[PDB]
């Protein structure tokens, strides 16, 4: 059988689904189904500093040329009427205790995506939040100190993870998505999972950040590209001054303040306890899976095989195909 449940389990997946199903049992809703969470990709990667920053800080020996991280893809499924539905997906980047500053003991949510067919409807959002809170709960247990989120909804017609969303699934505007993450984080705060959280601007200020090299630097994130753009801005200004004869940090602080409400810095472990921690040891094995290495492969598979997630029934058929692919691609 190629069911969701028969996908190879992990500590992380097991931890998440157990949290969600305990939550569902507590709600005792007659329409809810069993939820399965599976990590379907785990691999070692590195993000390398782009030219501008390498020139400024890497060649200077002030900053590592690259940072090692593990990427994970995980999906949540719901069984209803004995039928699998994939309804939530998320890719994360995890920077371990071996990672150089400024990235060590940090996790970053690359992207998350959903299709709105969870049953019952009235528990959908709560379940998403339980997945996210459990994730923060879990990495906090392993010893990561900080979580990072870039609250950015997809542009018109773009799919983050699931090809062809339901036409009537509304896409939240920035402010709504922002409030959504806050509600999730506030729950995590009341559960003493999250210590506190701040926008990127307030965090930098409190941390007394003085140099771009101090900003966490993640694969595909907003900040490495604004830094490259900022540096080219400096170069062109320098050229203006050249003609006339014939600060990075202040550019960054300015950009940080401008877009502060989109970027969350989430403190899992703060203060002293964040300083005498054992190495991070991840009990889960690597999980090679070309289909789920970042998001393009699955979008591409979906397009190629016409797997839409645009209705409940289309989503379930697509879910079956995805699962068959995940099962066979694993098999040797
Ligand atoms: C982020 C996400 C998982 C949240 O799903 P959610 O828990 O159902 O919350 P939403 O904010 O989307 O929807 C909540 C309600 O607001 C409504 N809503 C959403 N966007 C809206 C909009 N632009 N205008 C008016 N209403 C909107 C929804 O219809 C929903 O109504 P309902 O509860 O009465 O059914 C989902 O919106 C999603 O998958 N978005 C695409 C990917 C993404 O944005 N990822 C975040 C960046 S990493």
């Amino acid at each position: 059988k190629f069911s969701a449940k028969r996908l190879p389990s992990t500590r992380l997946g097991t931890f998440l689904e157990n949290r969600v199903n305990d939550f569902l049992r507590r709600q005792n809703h007659p329409e809810s189904g069993e939820v399965t969470v599976r990590v379907v990709h785990a691999s070692d990667k590195t993000v390398e500093v782009k030219p501008g920053m390498k020139a400024r800080f890497v060649d200077s020996g002030e900053m590592a040329e690259s940072f090692p991280y593990r990427t994970k893809a995980l999906f949540a499924f719901e069984e209803i009427d004995g039928v699998d539905l994939c309804f939530f997906g998320m890719h994360v980047q995890e920077y371990g205790s071996d990672c150089p500053p400024p990235n060590q003991r940090r996790v970053y949510i690359s992207y998350l995506d959903s299709v709105h067919f969870f049953r019952p409807k009235c528990l959908r959002t709560a379940v998403y939040h339980e997945i996210l809170i459990g994730y923060l709960e879990y990495v906090k247990k392993l010893g990561y100190t900080t979580g990072h989120i870039w609250a950015c909804p997809p542009s018109e017609g773009d799919d983050y993870i699931f090809h062809c969303h339901p036409p009537d699934q509304k896409i939240p505007k920035p402010k709504r998505l922002q409030e959504w993450f806050k509600k999730m984080l506030d729950k995590a705060v009341s559960e003493r999972i999250v210590h506190d959280y701040k926008d990127i601007f307030k965090q930098a200020t409190e941390d007394r950040l003085t140099s771009a090299k101090e900003l966490p630097y993640f694969e595909g994130d907003f900040w490495p590209n604004v830094l490259e753009e900022s540096i080219k801005e400096l170069e062109q200004e320098e050229e203006e001054r050249k003609r006339e004869e014939n600060d990075l940090s202040q550019k960054l602080y300015a950009t940080m303040e401008k877009h502060k409400e989109v970027f969350f810095v989430i403190r899992l472990i703060a203060g002293p306890a964040a300083n005498s921690l054992p190495p991070i040891v991840d009990p889960d094995p690597l999980i090679p899976c070309d289909l789920m290495d970042g998001r393009d492969a699955f979008l591409t598979l979906a397009r190629d095989k016409h797997l839409e997630f645009s209705s409940l029934r289309r989503a379930q058929w697509s879910t079956m195909c995805m699962l068959v692919e995940l099962h066979t691609q694993s098999q040797d």
